[PDB]
Protein backbone atom coordinates (compact mmCIF):
# COMPACT_ATOMS: atom_id res chain seq x y z
CA UNK A 1 0.00 0.00 0.00
CA UNK A 2 1.20 3.53 -0.82
CA UNK A 3 0.76 6.34 1.67
CA UNK A 4 -2.26 7.59 -0.25
CA UNK A 5 -3.80 4.11 -0.35
CA UNK A 6 -3.46 4.12 3.46
CA UNK A 7 -5.33 7.43 3.63
CA UNK A 8 -8.19 6.13 1.51
CA UNK A 9 -8.35 2.81 3.40
CA UNK A 10 -8.83 4.78 6.61
CA UNK A 11 -11.63 6.81 5.02
CA UNK A 12 -13.21 3.50 4.00
CA UNK A 13 -12.94 2.24 7.62
CA UNK A 14 -14.75 5.34 8.93
CA UNK A 15 -17.49 5.00 6.33
CA UNK A 16 -18.07 1.25 6.88
CA UNK A 17 -18.05 1.70 10.67
CA UNK A 18 -20.68 4.45 10.57
CA UNK A 19 -22.97 3.04 7.88
CA UNK A 20 -23.21 -0.54 6.70
CA UNK A 21 -25.90 0.62 4.26
CA UNK A 22 -23.88 3.26 2.40
CA UNK A 23 -20.72 1.18 2.42
CA UNK A 24 -22.60 -1.84 1.02
CA UNK A 25 -23.79 0.17 -1.97
CA UNK A 26 -20.98 2.63 -2.63
CA UNK A 27 -18.25 0.01 -2.39
CA UNK A 28 -19.67 -1.31 -5.66
CA UNK A 29 -18.57 1.80 -7.56
CA UNK A 30 -15.56 1.72 -9.89
CA UNK A 31 -12.35 2.16 -7.85
CA UNK A 32 -11.69 5.84 -8.51
CA UNK A 33 -15.26 6.79 -7.70
CA UNK A 34 -15.62 4.67 -4.57
CA UNK A 35 -12.35 6.12 -3.20
CA UNK A 36 -13.67 9.63 -3.76
CA UNK A 37 -16.91 8.72 -1.97
CA UNK A 38 -15.01 7.28 0.98
CA UNK A 39 -13.01 10.50 1.36
CA UNK A 40 -16.02 12.81 1.13
CA UNK A 41 -18.09 10.63 3.42
CA UNK A 42 -15.28 10.46 5.99
CA UNK A 43 -14.90 14.27 6.03
CA UNK A 44 -18.62 14.60 6.63
CA UNK A 45 -18.50 12.09 9.52
CA UNK A 46 -15.57 13.85 11.17
CA UNK A 47 -17.52 17.12 10.97
CA UNK A 48 -20.58 15.41 12.42
CA UNK A 49 -18.63 13.98 15.42
CA UNK A 50 -16.33 16.96 16.11
CA UNK A 51 -17.77 18.74 19.14
CA UNK A 52 -17.50 15.78 21.51
CA UNK A 53 -13.74 15.43 21.03
CA UNK A 54 -13.05 18.08 23.70
CA UNK A 55 -16.62 19.27 24.24
CA UNK A 56 -16.21 22.49 22.22
CA UNK A 57 -15.62 23.90 18.74
CA UNK A 58 -11.83 23.48 18.51
CA UNK A 59 -11.62 20.42 16.30
CA UNK A 60 -14.47 21.67 14.10
CA UNK A 61 -12.62 24.94 13.50
CA UNK A 62 -9.53 22.94 12.53
CA UNK A 63 -11.48 20.88 10.03
CA UNK A 64 -12.93 24.06 8.50
CA UNK A 65 -9.49 25.67 8.20
CA UNK A 66 -8.18 22.51 6.56
CA UNK A 67 -10.95 22.48 3.96
CA UNK A 68 -10.37 26.21 3.32
CA UNK A 69 -6.68 25.50 2.66
CA UNK A 70 -7.65 22.84 0.10
CA UNK A 71 -10.09 25.17 -1.62
CA UNK A 72 -7.66 28.07 -1.89
CA UNK A 73 -4.53 26.05 -2.67
CA UNK A 74 -5.42 22.61 -3.95
CA UNK A 75 -1.93 21.98 -5.38
CA UNK A 76 0.11 23.09 -2.39
CA UNK A 77 1.36 21.00 0.52
CA UNK A 78 -0.60 21.67 3.70
CA UNK A 79 0.18 20.90 7.32
CA UNK A 80 -3.34 19.86 8.18
CA UNK A 81 -4.65 20.69 11.65
CA UNK A 82 -7.46 18.13 11.98
CA UNK A 83 -7.22 14.57 10.66
CA UNK A 84 -4.33 14.45 8.18
CA UNK A 85 -5.31 11.11 6.58
CA UNK A 86 -8.79 12.35 5.70
CA UNK A 87 -7.65 15.76 4.49
CA UNK A 88 -4.88 14.29 2.31
CA UNK A 89 -7.50 12.07 0.70
CA UNK A 90 -9.94 15.00 0.24
CA UNK A 91 -7.21 17.09 -1.31
CA UNK A 92 -6.35 14.23 -3.68
CA UNK A 93 -9.98 14.13 -4.74
CA UNK A 94 -10.09 17.93 -5.13
CA UNK A 95 -7.09 17.82 -7.47
CA UNK A 96 -9.16 15.66 -9.84
CA UNK A 97 -12.80 16.63 -9.20
CA UNK A 98 -14.97 19.68 -8.65
CA UNK A 99 -15.77 19.85 -4.97
CA UNK A 100 -18.68 22.03 -3.80
CA UNK A 101 -16.80 23.66 -0.93
CA UNK A 102 -19.70 25.85 0.16
CA UNK A 103 -21.70 22.66 0.78
CA UNK A 104 -19.05 21.59 3.31
CA UNK A 105 -19.24 25.05 4.88
CA UNK A 106 -23.04 24.77 5.10
CA UNK A 107 -22.65 21.41 6.83
CA UNK A 108 -20.09 22.87 9.26
CA UNK A 109 -22.37 25.83 9.99
CA UNK A 110 -25.25 23.43 10.71
CA UNK A 111 -23.14 21.41 13.15
CA UNK A 112 -22.00 24.58 14.99
CA UNK A 113 -25.61 25.75 15.36
CA UNK A 114 -26.63 22.37 16.71
CA UNK A 115 -24.75 23.27 19.90
CA UNK A 116 -27.64 25.63 20.62
CA UNK A 117 -30.39 23.23 19.53
CA UNK A 118 -33.95 24.08 20.39
CA UNK A 119 -36.83 22.22 18.86
CA UNK A 120 -37.91 23.19 15.39
CA UNK A 121 -41.05 25.32 15.45
CA UNK A 122 -42.14 24.28 11.95
CA UNK A 123 -41.47 21.56 9.38
CA UNK A 124 -39.76 24.21 7.25
CA UNK A 125 -37.09 24.45 9.97
CA UNK A 126 -36.78 20.66 10.20
CA UNK A 127 -36.37 20.43 6.43
CA UNK A 128 -33.74 23.23 6.59
CA UNK A 129 -31.84 21.08 9.07
CA UNK A 130 -32.16 18.06 6.77
CA UNK A 131 -30.61 20.18 4.02
CA UNK A 132 -27.76 21.30 6.27
CA UNK A 133 -26.73 17.87 7.54
CA UNK A 134 -27.60 15.69 4.57
CA UNK A 135 -28.63 17.64 1.49
CA UNK A 136 -25.14 19.16 1.70
CA UNK A 137 -23.63 15.65 1.59
CA UNK A 138 -25.64 14.96 -1.58
CA UNK A 139 -24.29 18.15 -3.12
CA UNK A 140 -20.64 17.30 -2.38
CA UNK A 141 -21.10 13.78 -3.83
CA UNK A 142 -22.76 15.06 -7.00
CA UNK A 143 -19.65 15.46 -9.22
CA UNK A 144 -18.42 11.97 -8.28
CA UNK A 145 -21.74 10.38 -9.20
CA UNK A 146 -22.40 12.14 -12.49
CA UNK A 147 -20.60 12.70 -15.77
CA UNK A 148 -21.93 16.20 -16.53
CA UNK A 149 -23.61 17.89 -13.58
CA UNK A 150 -26.45 20.36 -14.03
CA UNK A 151 -28.72 22.10 -11.55
CA UNK A 152 -30.94 19.02 -11.81
CA UNK A 153 -28.19 16.65 -10.76
CA UNK A 154 -27.60 18.66 -7.60
CA UNK A 155 -31.31 19.05 -6.96
CA UNK A 156 -31.89 15.27 -7.14
CA UNK A 157 -28.81 14.47 -5.00
CA UNK A 158 -29.82 17.09 -2.44
CA UNK A 159 -33.42 15.70 -2.30
CA UNK A 160 -32.09 12.16 -1.85
CA UNK A 161 -29.80 13.31 0.97
CA UNK A 162 -32.68 15.02 2.72
CA UNK A 163 -34.99 11.97 2.29
CA UNK A 164 -32.30 9.78 3.87
CA UNK A 165 -31.97 12.16 6.83
CA UNK A 166 -35.72 12.02 7.41
CA UNK A 167 -35.53 8.19 7.34
CA UNK A 168 -32.65 8.40 9.88
CA UNK A 169 -34.84 10.62 12.12
CA UNK A 170 -37.72 8.14 11.80
CA UNK A 171 -35.46 5.24 12.83
CA UNK A 172 -33.92 7.09 15.74
CA UNK A 173 -36.79 8.76 17.61
CA UNK A 174 -36.06 6.89 20.83
CA UNK A 175 -32.26 7.20 20.81
CA UNK A 176 -32.46 10.88 19.88
CA UNK A 177 -34.89 11.53 22.74
CA UNK A 178 -32.42 9.91 25.15
CA UNK A 179 -29.85 12.35 23.79
CA UNK A 180 -32.17 15.31 24.44
CA UNK A 181 -33.15 15.78 20.81
CA UNK A 182 -36.57 15.71 19.18
CA UNK A 183 -36.62 16.47 15.47
CA UNK A 184 -40.36 16.39 14.78
CA UNK A 185 -41.59 19.99 14.65
CA UNK A 186 -43.52 21.63 17.47
CA UNK A 187 -46.34 22.45 15.05
CA UNK A 188 -46.78 18.86 13.89
CA UNK A 189 -46.45 17.42 17.39
CA UNK A 190 -49.16 19.82 18.56
CA UNK A 191 -51.38 19.04 15.56
CA UNK A 192 -51.10 15.28 16.08
CA UNK A 193 -51.32 15.53 19.91
CA UNK A 194 -48.01 13.75 20.46
CA UNK A 195 -45.57 14.19 23.38
CA UNK A 196 -42.37 12.24 22.69
CA UNK A 197 -41.43 11.93 26.38
CA UNK A 198 -44.89 10.49 27.06
CA UNK A 199 -44.58 7.99 24.17
CA UNK A 200 -41.05 7.01 25.29
CA UNK A 201 -42.54 6.13 28.70
CA UNK A 202 -45.81 4.55 27.65
CA UNK A 203 -45.39 3.12 24.17
CA UNK A 204 -46.83 3.99 20.81
CA UNK A 205 -50.43 5.08 20.31
CA UNK A 206 -52.45 5.92 17.21
CA UNK A 207 -51.58 9.64 17.48
CA UNK A 208 -47.86 8.84 17.40
CA UNK A 209 -48.22 6.35 14.56
CA UNK A 210 -50.16 8.89 12.48
CA UNK A 211 -47.45 11.50 13.07
CA UNK A 212 -44.65 9.06 12.26
CA UNK A 213 -46.49 8.01 9.09
CA UNK A 214 -47.04 11.66 8.08
CA UNK A 215 -43.26 12.12 7.89
CA UNK A 216 -42.69 8.63 6.42
CA UNK A 217 -45.02 9.58 3.53
CA UNK A 218 -42.85 12.64 2.84
CA UNK A 219 -39.65 10.56 2.79
CA UNK A 220 -41.30 7.99 0.50
CA UNK A 221 -42.56 10.58 -1.99
CA UNK A 222 -39.15 12.21 -2.12
CA UNK A 223 -37.59 8.79 -2.65
CA UNK A 224 -39.92 8.08 -5.57
CA UNK A 225 -39.19 11.44 -7.17
CA UNK A 226 -35.46 10.67 -6.94
CA UNK A 227 -35.87 7.25 -8.53
CA UNK A 228 -37.87 8.86 -11.34
CA UNK A 229 -34.93 11.19 -12.01
CA UNK A 230 -32.12 8.64 -11.50
CA UNK A 231 -30.82 9.23 -15.03
CA UNK A 232 -29.11 12.41 -13.82
CA UNK A 233 -26.41 10.12 -12.44
CA UNK A 234 -23.70 8.29 -14.40
CA UNK A 235 -24.66 4.88 -15.86
CA UNK A 236 -22.33 3.19 -13.34
CA UNK A 237 -23.71 5.12 -10.38
CA UNK A 238 -27.43 4.67 -11.19
CA UNK A 239 -27.92 1.17 -9.82
CA UNK A 240 -25.64 1.93 -6.87
CA UNK A 241 -27.65 5.01 -5.89
CA UNK A 242 -30.88 3.07 -6.32
CA UNK A 243 -29.44 0.36 -4.06
CA UNK A 244 -28.34 2.82 -1.37
CA UNK A 245 -31.72 4.56 -1.43
CA UNK A 246 -33.68 1.31 -1.34
CA UNK A 247 -31.57 -0.20 1.45
CA UNK A 248 -32.13 2.92 3.51
CA UNK A 249 -35.81 3.23 2.81
CA UNK A 250 -36.31 -0.39 3.86
CA UNK A 251 -35.65 0.98 7.36
CA UNK A 252 -39.22 2.38 7.32
CA UNK A 253 -40.67 -1.09 6.95
CA UNK A 254 -38.33 -2.36 9.68
CA UNK A 255 -39.68 0.32 12.06
CA UNK A 256 -43.26 -0.69 11.26
CA UNK A 257 -42.43 -4.38 11.78
CA UNK A 258 -41.00 -3.49 15.22
CA UNK A 259 -44.21 -1.61 16.08
CA UNK A 260 -42.48 1.76 15.94
CA UNK A 261 -40.38 0.96 19.02
CA UNK A 262 -38.61 3.84 20.77
CA UNK A 263 -36.34 1.39 22.55
CA UNK A 264 -34.08 -0.21 20.01
CA UNK A 265 -32.44 0.68 16.71
CA UNK A 266 -33.99 -1.37 13.88
CA UNK A 267 -31.86 -2.51 10.92
CA UNK A 268 -31.98 -4.09 7.50
CA UNK A 269 -29.85 -7.22 7.82
CA UNK A 270 -27.08 -7.91 5.28
CA UNK A 271 -29.10 -10.73 3.71
CA UNK A 272 -31.91 -8.29 2.87
CA UNK A 273 -29.40 -5.78 1.47
CA UNK A 274 -28.23 -8.55 -0.86
CA UNK A 275 -31.82 -9.31 -1.84
CA UNK A 276 -32.25 -5.68 -2.85
CA UNK A 277 -28.96 -5.81 -4.80
CA UNK A 278 -30.29 -8.78 -6.76
CA UNK A 279 -33.63 -7.12 -7.49
CA UNK A 280 -31.88 -4.00 -8.80
CA UNK A 281 -29.04 -5.85 -10.58
CA UNK A 282 -31.62 -7.86 -12.55
CA UNK A 283 -33.45 -4.68 -13.59
CA UNK A 284 -30.25 -3.09 -14.93
O1 LIG B 1 -24.65 10.92 5.58
C1 LIG B 1 -26.03 10.73 5.26
C2 LIG B 1 -26.12 10.72 3.75
C3 LIG B 1 -26.70 11.76 3.03
C4 LIG B 1 -26.75 11.73 1.64
C5 LIG B 1 -26.24 10.68 0.88
C6 LIG B 1 -26.32 10.68 -0.51
C7 LIG B 1 -25.79 9.64 -1.28
C8 LIG B 1 -25.84 9.62 -2.67
C9 LIG B 1 -26.45 10.67 -3.37
C10 LIG B 1 -27.01 11.69 -2.61
C11 LIG B 1 -26.93 11.71 -1.21
C12 LIG B 1 -25.65 9.65 1.61
C13 LIG B 1 -25.58 9.67 3.01
C14 LIG B 1 -26.83 11.86 5.91
N1 LIG B 1 -27.56 11.33 7.09
C15 LIG B 1 -28.61 10.37 6.69
C16 LIG B 1 -28.00 9.25 5.85
C17 LIG B 1 -26.49 9.42 5.90
C18 LIG B 1 -26.16 9.38 7.39
C19 LIG B 1 -26.63 10.69 8.03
Amino acid sequence: MTMMDMNFKYCHKIMKKHSKSFSYAFDLLPEDQRKAVWAIYAVCRKIDDSIDVYGDIQFLNQIKEDIQSIEKYPYEYHHFQSDRRIMMALQHVAQHKNIAFQSFYNLIDTVYKDQHFTMFETDAELFGYCYGVAGTVGEVLTPILSDHETHQTYDVARRLGESLQLINILRDVGEDFENERIYFSKQRLKQYEVDIAEVYQNGVNNHYIDLWEYYAAIAEKDFRDVMDQIKVFSIEAQPIIELAARIYIEILDEVRQANYTLHERVFVEKRKKAKLFHEINSKY
